[PDB]
């Protein structure tokens, strides 16, 4: 299955991984009310996530996607946040886990941002918050996000996402970029759950402004 190594905070690898999070931490136009008020997090733990079976179809698919864009596969390093994690981290990201509505195609989001993945820590908008308070600015409860390899190929870019079944003809992925009457931020999004590898686990707190 999936094996997670702890990694020290005195590893480089270590510290690189918290600094991009801590050092993507955003302004978001809602007051905090989906992932909570915060202008640091309390990281305590950083774990390697390794699963050969999985490694193997995210590298035979970055191979198909290179193929497909003059041999570049596009590789990018971005958060992901969601209630399935421990799905994730043994099973991969699946598609068929995928569905279109709301603000969301049938496909899987990731942000440069922590801050933004941290939204969807509890569920779309943060849903009810944490388990046991029920609270999405807890600072109680251990939050996870992955920061992940994206294989993101040819990507066609777009203003709205929301009714995407698949990456349009010829391409690989979608970006949803910013405009006046929609996103704030980019969202990047694959439809194939084989195009995005959860390389680190990192399990957190969002911290109290002092
Ligand atoms: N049971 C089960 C099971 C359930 C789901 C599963 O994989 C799912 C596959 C689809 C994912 N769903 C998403 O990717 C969309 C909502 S979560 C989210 N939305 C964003 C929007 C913009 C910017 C950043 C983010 C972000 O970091 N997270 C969640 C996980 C695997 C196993
Ligand atoms: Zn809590």
């Amino acid at each position: 299955g999936t094996i997670l190594l702890d990694l020290a905070p005195e590893d480089k690898e270590y510290q690189s991984v918290e600094e991009e999070m801590q050092s993507t931490i955003r302004e978001h136009r809602d007051g905090g009310n989906a992932g909570g008020i915060f202008n640091r997090y309390n990281v305590i733990r950083i774990q390697k996530v390794v699963n050969k079976k999985l490694r193997e179809r995210f590298c035979h698919r970055q191979k198909e996607v290179s193929e497909e864009n003059h041999n570049h596969h596009n590789e990018r390093m971005l958060f992901h946040g969601s209630p399935f994690i421990n799905a994730i981290i043994h099973k991969g990201f699946d598609e068929r886990h995928a569905y279109i509505g709301g603000m969301f195609g049938a496909g899987i989001y990731f942000a440069e941002n922590s801050s933004k993945s941290n939204q969807y820590v509890y569920g779309i908008g943060g849903g009810t918050g944490c388990p046991t308070h029920k609270d999405r600015s807890c600072y109680i409860c251990h939050r996870q996000m992955l920061f992940c390899r994206v294989t993101l190929g040819k990507s066609f870019l777009q203003f709205s996402t929301m009714k995407m079944a698949h990456a349009p003809p010829g391409h690989h992925s979608v970006i949803g970029r910013p405009s006046v009457n929609g996103l704030a931020y980019a969202e990047y999004v694959i439809y194939r759950g084989e195009q995005a590898y959860p390389e680190y686990l990192i399990t957190y707190q969002i911290m109290k402004p002092e």
